[PDB]
């Protein structure tokens, strides 16, 4: 009584290939403020800026002038995987057998 | 009794070629804040900036001239992964028994 | 009774190529504030600052001038991975048996 | 009755390959204002910078000029990883018996 | 009862290549503020500056120019880690029985 | 907002009483061969005998004669457990407030 | 917030009685040939008697006379717990505010 | 914010009376022949006897009379606990405030 | 934020009253062969007996009379554990303010 | 922040009265052949007798007589533990106000 994931059982001349999780010419960007936290009976006053601020609590003016560019964010490019003839493979398996 | 995962059992010539969290040619930028982290019964007054800030508590003026560019965030780029002939590969298996 | 992970039991001329958690031709940059910090009954005031900050707690003025260029954050680049002929390869196995 | 991980039982002509966190080719920048930090019963007043700043408890005047450049963050580039003929493997395993 | 790990047992002829935590072309930046720190009922006031700064508790006045360039941060290049016919392996291993 | 169990909240002049697993006047016997006990890849030839026995792997006769009494067992026996006046309790409570 | 069990919160004049796994009066037998145990990979010939046993592995003849009384077991008694006025408690709790 | 267990918050004039795993008159007795163990590639051959055995690898005759009594177990009394006016408590608590 | 257990919090005029595994006119016995053993590739004859018996390995004759009595095993008797008045008492605690 | 257990916080006037593992009036009887032993790579041929035994490796004839009596075992009595007017307590704690 076999019991498995991801395989096999008996099959003389038996091949596995097993891909999980993988990357190939993968752009990946991640901004993240706050990723997997805990708070058990805290108090935080916390702030956070990707740009121009202009932060105060007790003030009388406040004036922020953007003339130029302000330019943020979380970019993931990819281009061109695969030029040319080229090969990118996951998991592959055969048999081969000829006569 | 065969309790297995990501492999195989019995099966005379066999092969297993497993890829778990592969990375190939792969371009990852992060930018997290706050990542696993645990407050228990604390007080903060956290503060992050990415760019140009103007942070007080008390005053009575704030000017915030951008008359330039400001340039931030999380970038990642991928490009030309396989240029050419080339060859990429992840959990690749195979029986050859040619005659 | 074999109780196994990504392996193989039995199976004459048998193969196991395992990749785990692994990087090839890989760029990958972090930025992180806090990654895994624990805070039990604390009072902190943190403050980070990438690129141009002017920070006060009691003032009167603030000027922030930017006429130039604030270029920051998390950049990763993978360029040209395999050019030309070339290979990468994880977790490759096989079995050859030619007459 | 075997009980294993990564590896193979029985299998006359058996090869384990394993390559586990491995890394080839790897750009890697890290920068990470805390990790893995405790906490307990502290009181703290941190305060980090990168790039210019700008700072003071009381004060009366604030100026901050950036006429020119800032430029900072975390940076990994992975370029021409194979160039030309080229390998590069992980965890590569085979039983080859020709006749 | 055989209980193992990144091995195999029994199979005459048999071959373990196993790499674990191995680099091989690979440039690692870290840039870290605090890593594994422990505070229990303590009381700082860290500050930590990377490039241009005018920290003061009490004044009256405070510029800050940047008419050059303040290039700050964690970098890492990997290039060209295999230039030509070139090689780099990791747990590598085979049976070679030809006839 | 309280999340609890077996309790009370606000509630002035509040009693919780509490009895778990609680045992009075009891009589528990437990005759037991095998509890909570965890074999794995063993081989055993175990054997347990209350009373008489007569045990041989090879003979030739075998007699066993019982003109007797052969008393065996598990017993528990909880007689007069409150004679009398008597008081046996468990988690009692209660608030008087008489005038 | 409370997260409390067994227990109260708020309450002025609060009182609390909490008995767990509380014996009183009790007669407990335990006959265990085994408790709480762990073979791996062992190979055993355990064998216990309570009573009389004839055990041979290789013999002729076998013989067990029980002419008497072979008594065993496990036995509990509790009798006569409480007997007269008495008082058995457990986890009692009161509040008296007479007037 | 509270997180407790067995006892109370706030509350003035509390009582937190907490018995656990607590005996009073209590008659234990345990009879055991295996308790806790950890067999890890061991070979055993053990034996326990009760009473009366007549035990041999080889032998040609084995003869066990029997004309008395044998008398074995585990056995526990728990008579009177409490005769006369008598007062067994466990986690008892109170609050009188009589005028 | 206070986390605790077995105790109270805030409540002036608090009482705290805490038995835990706490005995009182208890009668334990304990046979045990083996408590907390451990047997690590170990090879063992172990032998055990209470009462009689007549071990032999090699042999041709055995004969075990027993005419008399054989009394073995684990007893526990406790009797008239409060006898009078008495007081056994456990975790108490209170609070009086009679005016 | 406080974390505490078998105890209390703020509460003026407060008693903490903790018994653990506290015995009054007990009677505790153990034998035990084998308790906390380890065995690494060991060979041993251990043998307990409480009675009457007959033992040998290599004999003809073996006759074991027990005309009179054999006692053994493990006992504990505790009788009449709080005889008359009497107190045992443990873990007694109160506040008293009295007007």
């Amino acid at each position: 009584m076999d019991v498995f994931m991801k395989g096999l059982s008996k099959a003389k001349e038996g091949v596995v290939a097993a891909a999980e999780k993988t990357k190939q010419g993968v752009a990946e960007a991640a901004g993240k403020t706050k990723e997997g936290v805990l708070y058990v009976g805290s108090k935080t006053k916390e702030g956070v800026v990707h740009g121009v601020a202009t932060v105060a609590e007790k003030t009388k003016e406040q004036v922020t002038n953007v003339g130029g560019a302000v330019v943020t964010g979380v970019t993931a490019v990819a281009q061109k995987t695969v030029e040319g003839a080229g090969s990118i493979a996951a998991a592959t398996g055969f048999v081969k057998k000829d006569q």
